[PDB]
């Protein structure tokens, strides 16, 4: 259901495992994904 954007969290340039964390920590939310993922740089492995 959210799978939609497990591409176009990809497509940013970032890996799919990151996209994952990145959607289902943020409530599986484009926008707040698009944060936890351009905005939450600051982070290691």
């Amino acid at each position: 259901q959210e799978k939609e954007a497990i591409e176009r969290l990809k497509a940013l340039g970032f890996p799919e495992s990151l996209v994952i964390q990145a959607y289902f920590a943020c409530e599986k939310n484009e926008n707040l994904a698009a944060n936890f993922l351009l905005s939450q740089n600051f982070d290691d492995e």
